[PDB]
C-alpha cells in the first residue's frame, strides 16, 4: 500500500507541477487502484502529508546513518549527516516545488509537528542507544532542536549550501561532546 | 528616542488595532485611519497588505532579537543566565503579540517561511549582541550562531512549543556549550 506510492509521486513530480498531479495519475503510476489510494490517503492533502512524513523519516535517517558510520567522531558524523540531508532536501521535487510555487504545502511545513515527531523518533535512538549513549531526556531535547533547524533549511534554503552544514556542525557538536557517555 | 517616524507610527497603530480585530478584518483604510496617515502615504511607503504585515514582521523580528541581546548585556559573564532569560523573554513577547496570535493565513506563512529578511534583521541585532558585547565572539562565529538562533526562534512561532519553559531551558542547554567554546 504505502512505500511504492511515494516513489510514484517523486518520478511523477519531476515532469509536472504539484497541480498537474491528481489521484488518478498517482494510482496508475504506483500500480494501485484508485480505490486503494482514496481509501488509505484521502485527498491530495493526505497524499502530500504522507510524502512529508516519508521525507521527515528519510532525512532524520541520513543523520542517524552518519552517526552509526562514525563512532567516536562527533564532528565528522554530523558534518556528513547534515550535508546528506541538505543534499537530499535539494533533490526532492516536492521540496523543490514548494520553494518555486502551494498553500497546502506550507500548512505541513509550519503547522505539522507529525514531521518533527517522526524525525525526533528516528533521531533520539541514534543519540541514546547508539554509541553516544546519551540520556533519553537530552536525546529528546537535541533531537527536537535538530529536527526544527532541519525544517528551517527546507522552508528557506541556505544561500551557502554546505558552509551551512559546516557551521551547524560547529554549533551542535559542543553540546553533544558535553552530554556524550 | 522617538516614535514619530512614518514606519514606527504605523506599527503602533497596527498593534493596537490587532488587539481587537483579526488580521483579516483589518484593511489599509483602517490602518491609515489609526496611524493618522493618508491611504496615499501607506501605499507610498509599504506597497499593499503584504508590505504592511511584512514590515510589521521586521519590527517583531528586531524586537524579539532585542530581548535576547538585552539579556546578554544585562548579565555579563553569565552565559547560561543570559540565554535562559533572553529566550524566556522572547517567548513571552511572541505569545503576547497580536499578529502572532493571529497566525493561529497564506501571506503570514509566506513571511515566516519565505522571509529571510526576517532572519537577516534578527541576525543584524543578534550579531553585535555576541560579537561586540562582553562575549567578544569573532564576527565569523557570531554571524553563524546568530542565524541559527534566529532560525530556531522563528521555528517556535510557526510551530509553538508544547513545553512552555522546558523548551526555553532546553534550548539554553544546547546553545550554551557552543557559546562557552567561543567567549574568548
Amino acid at each position: 500500500p504505502r512505500l511504492t506510492v511515494f516513489d510514484a509521486m517523486h518520478q511523477l513530480l519531476e515532469s509536472r507541477d504539484w497541480s498537474a498531479v491528481t489521484m488518478s495519475d498517482v494510482a496508475k503510476a504506483a500500480g494501485l487502484s484508485r480505490q486503494t489510494l482514496y481509501s488509505t490517503f484521502g485527498n491530495r492533502q493526505g497524499l502530500a502529508q504522507a510524502y512529508a512524513l516519508q521525507l521527515s523519516e528519510k532525512f532524520a535517517g541520513e543523520i542517524r546513518d552518519s552517526i552509526i558510520r562514525h563512532p567516536g567522531q562527533i564532528e565528522l558524523a554530523l558534518s556528513e549527516g547534515i550535508n546528506g540531508f541538505l543534499r537530499s532536501s535539494s533533490r526532492d521535487p516536492l521540496i523543490r516545488a514548494l520553494v518555486t510555487g502551494p498553500d497546502l504545502l506550507r500548512l505541513i511545513t509550519t503547522e505539522a509537528g507529525p514531521l518533527i515527531e517522526r524525525a525526533t523518533e528516528v533521531l533520539m535512538p541514534a543519540l541514546s542507544e547508539s554509541w553516544m549513549r546519551i540520556e533519553a531526556s537530552q536525546a529528546r531535547l537535541a533531537a527536537s532542536i535538530i529536527a526544527r533547524i532541519g525544517i528551517s533549511f527546507i522552508s528557506l534554503p541556505p544561500e551557502d549550501p554546505d558552509q551551512l552544514a559546516s557551521g551547524l556542525t560547529e554549533v551542535i557538536a559542543p553540546y553533544l561532546q558535553k552530554v556524550v557517555q
